[PDB]
């Protein structure tokens, strides 16, 4: 059902409530038994929210193979995605570890450091080209090349060194800066444009590894960054765009990550963007 008709019924009745909590319900529950071992409790930021054991992303060492990270891999869009929290100051290198062994091109960052009067997440990238970081745990090297920043959000170009093998890799780092701390934007102008940018680098290429994309809890924007993202190809790629179900694919994505889309306000905005994304891309 053309979608654009079915979100007008449901602002019309005022029902967004009624069709997030039927998700909720009708959501996948698979264990998540390496998130909640005793050893792994200052990697969770937030304690209900964790990574199912089948998707989970494991580090490549034998020590502790653990990090908040899930893969998300979709089949008919041809598109995979790795959603994890913001880093923690004792997980910084485990993230960076992550980016190396798993060959993304991109990090893809929805928060600001600080939210609410709180941090959200570690400062874990370098402000200035002059002052590098050293990831001692991991044995990486991070260094600023260059930032571009505008109105909406910010592009920095990074060096990550391997400093085992003395390999270095380009990485490109996207950060929308003008969320709202409460709420979600009135327009999805300036979303979609941030959206199109990453598409436009190859970072959600498949010549690279899966893009990184994290916000606090890596589950709510970090969740209306993908569906948007996968709802739209799909759009491209069938013959009858009108059947592409926005709510099918929610409960797909969610098979391999808890609690993607976190308010019934973020499920509004999530069909907003696909809305008016697809009538700018079909030639209007
Ligand atoms: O002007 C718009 C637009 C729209 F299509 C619908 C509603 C409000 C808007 F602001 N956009 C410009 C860049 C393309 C991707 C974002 C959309």
């Amino acid at each position: 059902m053309e979608m654009e008709k079915e979100f007008e019924q449901i602002d019309k009745s005022g029902s967004w409530a009624a069709i997030y909590q039927d998700i909720r319900h009708e959501a996948s529950d698979f264990p998540s038994r390496v998130a909640k071992l005793p050893k792994n409790k200052n990697r969770n930021r937030y304690r209900d929210v964790s990574p199912f054991d089948h998707s989970r992303i494991k580090l490549h060492q034998e020590d502790n193979d653990y990090i908040n990270a899930s893969l998300i891999k979709m089949e008919e869009a041809q598109r995979s995605y790795i959603l994890t929290q913001g880093p923690l100051p004792n997980t910084v290198g485990h993230f960076w570890e992550m980016v190396w062994e798993q060959k993304s091109r991109g990090v893809v960052m929805l928060n600001r450091v600080m939210e609410k009067g709180s941090l959200k997440c570690a400062q874990y990238w370098p402000q200035k080209e002059e002052k590098e970081m050293i990831f001692e745990d991991t044995n990486l090297k991070l260094t600023l090349i260059s930032e571009d920043i505008k109105s909406y959000y910010t592009v920095r170009q990074l060096e990550l060194e391997n400093l085992t093998t003395q390999e270095t890799r380009e990485i490109l780092h996207f950060h929308y800066t003008t969320w709202p701390d409460f709420g979600v934007p009135e327009s999805p102008a300036s979303f979609l444009n941030f959206l199109f940018k990453v598409r436009e680098s190859g970072s959600l290429s498949p010549e690279h590894g899966p893009v990184v994309v994290h916000c606090s809890a890596g589950i709510g924007r970090s969740g209306t960054f993908c569906l948007a993202d996968t709802c739209l190809l799909l759009m491209d790629k069938r013959k009858d765009p009108s059947s592409v179900d926005i709510k099918k694919v929610l409960l797909e994505m969610r098979k391999f990550r808890m609690g993607l889309i976190q308010t019934a306000d973020q499920l509004r905005f999530s069909y907003l963007a696909v809305i008016e994304g697809a009538k700018f891309i079909m030639g209007d």
